[PDB]
């Protein structure tokens, strides 16, 4: 996250950090065995890491539970990041507490101009790298489908929201890949890409979560 905030410890309770030998990834926590993230955050062995704030150091709420099923959206699409998506199942639950805990999925689309949050532990510099200890944290509105794809010709598909800034300066980043845009209490968009960070006319693009809220429910509930 560039120019955001040091999160609250916790308060962004359904936040995750997906690590297979130090963190790569976040995710979001929407029932207590299933973790939403980006498809292209696949790899085949996971940690999931829980109850997270400083990602470096023990503090005592974390919990760590290992990946056991890992699924991509059928129609991924890894050269236009089309359907960036995944689930993850846990392979015992989490335990549910004010530290822990899920996010709703979306019961619409959210419309722009909505005000969303956006965290992770993903770069917090538009130039070099600087990787934080602490949860980061920024708010950024929901930006119009025109403007997203003014920003970004011929790469915004359907199922692909811009958030943030034109003006740059405000952003996720790599690192925060997988992680939340949640907006009045309900997961609309996952970490996927864009141009830099925090450049000016390039803001993040995010997978569309309210396009796929048939196709969570129903892999959850086949698995
Ligand atoms: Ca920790």
């Amino acid at each position: 996250i560039v120019g955001g905030y040091t999160c609250a410890a916790n308060s962004i309770p359904y936040q995750v950090s997906l690590n297979s030998g130090s963190h790569f990834c976040g995710g979001s926590l929407i029932n207590s065995q299933w973790v939403v993230s980006a498809a292209h955050c696949y790899k085949s062995r996971i940690q999931v890491r829980l109850g997270e704030h400083n990602i470096d150091v023990l503090e005592g709420n974390e919990q760590f539970i290992n990946a056991a099923k890992i699924i991509t959206h059928p129609n991924f699409n890894g050269n236009t990041l089309d359907n960036d998506i995944m689930l993850i199942k846990l392979s015992s639950p989490a335990t549910l507490n004010s530290r822990v805990a899920t996010v709703s999925l979306p019961r619409s689309c959210a419309a722009a101009g909505t005000e969303c949050l956006i965290s992770g532990w993903g770069n917090t510099k538009s130039s070099g790298s600087s990787y934080p200890s602490l949860l980061q944290c920024l708010k950024a509105p929901v930006l119009s489908d025109s403007s997203c794809k003014s920003s970004y010709p011929g790469q915004i598909t359907g199922n692909m929201i811009c958030v943030g800034f034109l003006e740059g300066g405000k952003d996720s980043c790599q690192g925060d890949s997988g992680g939340p845009v949640v907006c009045n209490g309900q997961l609309q968009g996952i970490v996927s890409w864009g141009y830099g960070c925090a450049q000016k006319n390039k803001p993040g693009v995010y997978t569309k979560v309210c396009n796929y809220v048939n196709w969570i429910q129903q892999t959850i509930a086949a698995n």
